[PDB]
């Protein structure tokens, strides 16, 4: 149960910093960029979070149908990315999508030596790892509103599954 | 060994990516603060490392010998690296960039799940793990080694024998 401990570090270090400050930096945002972040449930900050713990490398999206826009502004800096998803390649919604990205930590200790092992077992850590958060952020309610949790999970072979996807549908079940 | 992974996450999702942008943005924020950031030794990433993990809530260094001055500029991720100035005898002794080693934050909260996430000693050892990896890490990529330093001290939860601005200056002082 260390799932736990990176749940309670990822509120506590992060999200409680960045959600209570978020709509004034996309207001600051929509002013600076003629109202780009827009769509019903597009004021929010989507948090990805990939069971598999496929969070990539560089901790950003990366997906052809996901293109990168630009970053909301900003006593620290915070990095929140704006992205405009592709359906039949063309624009169908703008938002803010971040990895939660303690569960690359989950995906590193699957790869340690023998010892640090399981892939169920770092399934079962992300899963705790999600509702523990989940738990969490059910007692900021006012603060819980200016975020959302996508839980999914990547297959690891098959074309099937899409992120992009995911999160239009996501947005447009906002109920 | 949750030490090694925690390790390399902070490494491959972090210091790999601005330890080799480092000097750049430091020559920029010397450009516009007309070279606060001075001192042999100081053009560096200083990450501490409280093996108590006593890393504030906030993230940030907080202690009254330690002055928050301004940000490094951006070099696309947003970095969030602070430059103090350190205090000795109520006057500014040097100037340096200096951070916490965050994902210690994990292993405190570990250490206060409810009965069974237990043991001060479980996460002493687990820091000095998570430590002695980091270092192996670095080891290997000795260019972007060199833009950092590891600071590792364990901060005495009682007395007053500890100070975080002297621990900092003599790694400054003592560097070769
Ligand atoms: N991904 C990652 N980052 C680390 C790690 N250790 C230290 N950091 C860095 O600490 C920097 C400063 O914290 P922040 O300004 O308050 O702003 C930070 C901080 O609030 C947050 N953060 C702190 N701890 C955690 C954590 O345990 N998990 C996650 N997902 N985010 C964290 O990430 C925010 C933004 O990132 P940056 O601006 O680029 O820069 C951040 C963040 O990247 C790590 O193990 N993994």
């Amino acid at each position: 149960n260390v799932a736990h401990g990176l749940a309670w570090s990822y509120y506590i270090g992060y999200l409680r910093l960045i959600l209570p400050g978020l709509q004034a930096r996309i207001r600051m945002f929509n002013q600076l960029h003629n109202n780009m972040l827009s769509g019903a449930g597009s004021r929010r900050l989507y948090i990805l979070f990939p069971l598999d713990c496929g969070v990539p490398d560089n901790l950003s999206v990366v997906d052809p149908n996901i293109r990168f826009r630009d970053m909301l502004p900003q006593n620290r800096v915070y990095s929140n990315s704006v992205y405009e998803i592709l359906e039949n390649g063309q624009p169908a919604g703008v938002c803010i999508l971040e990895y939660a990205t303690p569960l690359q930590t989950l995906f590193a200790m699957s790869q340690d030596a023998k010892a640090g092992f399981s892939r169920e077992d770092r399934l079962e850590q992300a899963k705790l790892f999600c509702r523990t958060l989940e738990e969490i952020l059910e007692d900021v309610p006012e603060s819980r509103n200016n975020c959302r949790l996508i839980v999914y999970q990547e297959p690891t072979d098959g074309n099937s599954f899409s992120l992009s996807q995911e999160v239009l549908r996501h947005i447009r079940q906002e109920e």
